[PDB]
């Protein structure tokens, strides 16, 4: 409302300006996925500039048809909407890159993605199914040289369709890996990682910060808690008795405290939700600040709590929570 026109933004290392709170799309299997182009609609509205999506989350119809409306009707440029997608691990193979960004396209009828990310560093046989299994029931896995698909995104880059590109769920290693390539091109501008004060995340974001890639974080909140992927037993992380007590002395919310504790750390936060008053609160972020004593408070909130495992994709190499980080 004062100023609407600007908002926080992080310079990433390929030139390009990423707002640094991003609204999150995913929902469990039960929720219709027509309910995202409502949502997606109002965080716009709400003042979300940066909106998180992937070819896995069978939303991006949804999505696209919300900032095409939005557009359309005078609320947003497109400039100043960034939009993720993301490259499924059935496309990795070089060859497959580009068809799948365009289908991505085709879905979102966007002539182009702000940042197109590869999802996950395991590879799966190539086809229609997302996850492929044998006869019996084991995932089928493929081997491809992930350099190889970095350069294909490199290209993606190159024609236009991505305007960065970046990775997910990338480990040392293989962030490594890509920034040692033969003939790199373009770093990536970012890995997008679980992170919240249960999982802070500090070796692997320091690591990232030493080569100006931006750790975006997901789960954020806690995560979506959909069961098979995350066990219901794990803690919930807007129940810390921290967080709750900081967020009655703020005149907030617990989240609002692990979205703001993200921002000052130089951390990009994602934040899902599908509830009109939660999307709005969430820009809250903005408003206030933690003291430095507030930020290691939640620092020592640190407790090896990963809720995204996983670990159907556990095996390969590439497997990337095996390691230490
Ligand atoms: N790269 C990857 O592999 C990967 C993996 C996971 C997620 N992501 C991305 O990151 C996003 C966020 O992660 P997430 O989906 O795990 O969820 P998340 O943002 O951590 O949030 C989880 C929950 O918080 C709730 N919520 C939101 N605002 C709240 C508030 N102010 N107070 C209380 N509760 C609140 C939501 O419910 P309500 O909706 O009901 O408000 C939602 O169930 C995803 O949607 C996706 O875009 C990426
Ligand atoms: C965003 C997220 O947490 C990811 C991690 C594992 C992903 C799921 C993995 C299994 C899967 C297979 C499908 O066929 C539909 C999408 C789903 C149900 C995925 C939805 C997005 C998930 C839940």
């Amino acid at each position: 409302s004062v100023d609407d026109s600007k908002y926080q933004c992080v310079k990433l290392n390929d030139g390009h300006f990423m707002p640094v709170l991003g609204f999150g799309t995913y929902a469990p299997a039960e929720v219709p996925k027509s309910k995202a182009l409502e949502a997606v609609k109002l965080a716009i509205e709400a003042g979300f500039h940066h909106i998180d999506s992937a070819h896995l989350y069978n939303n991006e119809e949804q999505v696209g048809l919300a900032i095409r409306s939005k557009i359309a009707d005078g609320s947003v440029k497109r400039e100043d909407i960034f939009y993720t997608s993301k490259l499924w691990s059935n496309s990795h193979r070089p060859e497959l890159v580009r068809p799948a960004l365009e289908r991505s396209l085709k879905n979102l009828q966007l002539d182009y993605v702000d940042l197109y990310l590869i999802h996950f560093p395991v590879s799966v046989k190539p086809g229609e199914e997302v996850i492929p299994k044998d006869e019996n029931g084991k995932i089928l896995f493929d081997t491809v040289d992930l350099c190889a698909t970095w350069e294909a995104m490199e290209k993606c880059k190159d024609a236009g369709l991505a305007k960065s590109i970046g990775v997910s769920n990338f480990n040392h290693r293989l962030l490594e890996m890509i920034l040692n390539k033969p003939g790199l091109k373009y770093k990536p501008v970012c890995n997008q990682v679980e992170c919240h004060p249960y999982f802070n995340q500090r070796k692997l974001l320091d690591f990232c910060k030493s080569k100006d890639i931006v750790l975006v974080a997901y789960s954020a909140l806690g995560s979506h808690r959909e069961e098979p992927w995350v066990d219901p037993n794990s803690p919930v992380l807007l129940e810390d008795p921290v967080l709750c007590a900081l967020a009655k002395k703020h005149k907030r919310t617990p989240a609002l405290i692990a979205l703001r504790y993200q921002l000052q750390r130089g951390v990009v936060v994602l934040a899902k939700s599908y509830n009109e008053q939660r999307i709005r609160q969430n820009v809250q972020v903005f408003e206030f600040q933690l003291t430095s004593e507030e930020m290691k408070a939640i620092d020592g909130l640190n407790r090896n709590v990963r809720y995204l495992t996983l670990d159907i994709f556990a095996g390969p190499p590439n497997y990337p929570f095996s390691d230490e980080y």
